[PDB]
């Protein structure tokens, strides 16, 4: 009934009233490449490290089922198609949506957004938390606060859904275009702090090919950050 | 992101850009009550005696996985929820649909709606084809053909869902009453033929308390046609 015209993502679509995690439900049952699973609302949200990731109705969280036929050091790359994908749909919507690297999507600096990614071998799922109508937390905002009216969550899935499939098809064919997207719509040449084993500060110049965030410290050495267990914090 | 506000017919909905039948998808996977199964198109959707039911896209094709907790007995009223709930949505957009003894659903005569009920096992799959939007064979008709305009194919779907649900939940309480709505929208005091061995011609005076078509031939004999294999068409 919804007349997707996708080519893989929204293949399928599972959709809940009410879900533990979209992520969870994903990584857990047997899905076709391109299938979409998403809940009006998550009892159990997560984003890294099990932390909570809240999920009310009015906002859209979802969740899709990949296997990219890429080389391994690509596979890295996936969570910038979900970052890029949100920002391209905030734009349609006029939101000014920007990359926080390498998983988070904020307006005025305030989160609007973040992407999860999961593998455990060939499968990759693709969980995606975007606030459209519901309340959220400080230190958030969501599509309804910056426009000042609420938004129709079908529109803001279907608009999501085209531009991920887009994305998605131009990354199997060419896995390095994303990285320009990214760096188009990133927040850089600002000074970061990052959090890991210990810590430094820097400014935020650029990601290289690889994606790794290239960060010059005051002295001047230069540092390549990987994605992992390490947070970036604006000052 | 479709906030279907329904209590079980409707919990969870799995779309389909692309299926062979919606009816035998819900057989063959384990699925939670309420489960609706829906898609643009099948492939190879079926009616009665396996008989083609054309599903291209356009129209409403769904099945739901249902599991009554109710008598042996009031089992066979499973396809008059089916199709009263349809004759429901049909009268929301100003369309006077009638209940064509056993599963059909009639707009002028013209056939609009067929519904297809599986019992297998533990579940039973409620299975719906509607006309909306989509090209019908000729003899029967859709909903844009009843009303000239393009009519919102998701407007439909929820309209449907919300009637089947409270149809159901009622059912599930006070399983005599849809006998009632079926015989109030049915197509009645007319005469019928019932085709094959043993066949015999007359007037259709009702439904009795099993849902059978009672019919009174001229001899004045009154024959009672069970929802079999059953073919019935007007005279
Ligand atoms: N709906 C929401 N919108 C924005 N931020 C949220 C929401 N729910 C939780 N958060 C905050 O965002 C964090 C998201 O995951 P986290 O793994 O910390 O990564 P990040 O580095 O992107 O902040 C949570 O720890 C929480 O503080
Ligand atoms: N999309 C459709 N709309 C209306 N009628 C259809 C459609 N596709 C198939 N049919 C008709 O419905 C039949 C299948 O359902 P069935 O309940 O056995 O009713 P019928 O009494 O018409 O044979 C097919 O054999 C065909 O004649
Ligand atoms: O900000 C982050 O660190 C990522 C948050 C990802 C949230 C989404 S909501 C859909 C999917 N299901 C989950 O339990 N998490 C992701
Ligand atoms: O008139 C009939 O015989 C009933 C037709 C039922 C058609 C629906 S379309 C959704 C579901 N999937 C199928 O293959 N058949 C039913």
């Amino acid at each position: 009934m919804l007349g997707l015209k996708t080519s893989i993502i929204g293949r399928r679509v599972i959709y809940f009233q009410e879900i533990t995690s979209t992520n969870e439900f994903a990584k857990t049952s047997y899905l076709e490449e391109g299938t979409v699973i998403v809940a009006d609302k998550q009892t159990m949200g997560h984003g890294r490290l099990n932390r909570k990731w809240e999920s009310p109705e009015g906002g859209l969280w979802l969740s899709i089922v990949l296997s990219p036929k890429v080389p391994q050091k690509d596979l890295p790359k996936i969570v910038f198609l979900g970052a890029v994908g949100v920002v391209e749909t905030l734009k349609e919507f006029s939101i000014d949506g920007r990359i926080k690297w390498p998983n988070d999507v904020l307006v005025n600096y305030k989160k609007i957004a973040g992407v999860l990614v999961e593998g455990k071998g060939d499968k990759i799922v693709l969980g995606i938390g975007l606030n459209v109508n519901n309340k959220v937390p400080n230190g958030a905002t969501s599509m309804k606060l910056e426009l000042g009216s609420e938004v129709p969550l079908l529109s803001v899935f279907r608009s999501l859904i085209t531009n991920l499939d887009r994305l998605y098809l131009n990354f199997l064919k060419n896995p390095m275009d994303i990285l320009n997207l990214v760096r188009d719509n990133m927040i850089l040449g600002v000074r970061v702090k990052i959090l890991g084993d210990g810590s430094f500060e820097g400014i935020a110049e650029d990601i290289d090919d690889f994606g790794r965030l290239i960060i010059r410290l005051d002295s001047g050495e230069v540092k390549k950050v990987i994605y992992g267990d390490v947070s970036l914090r604006f000052l």
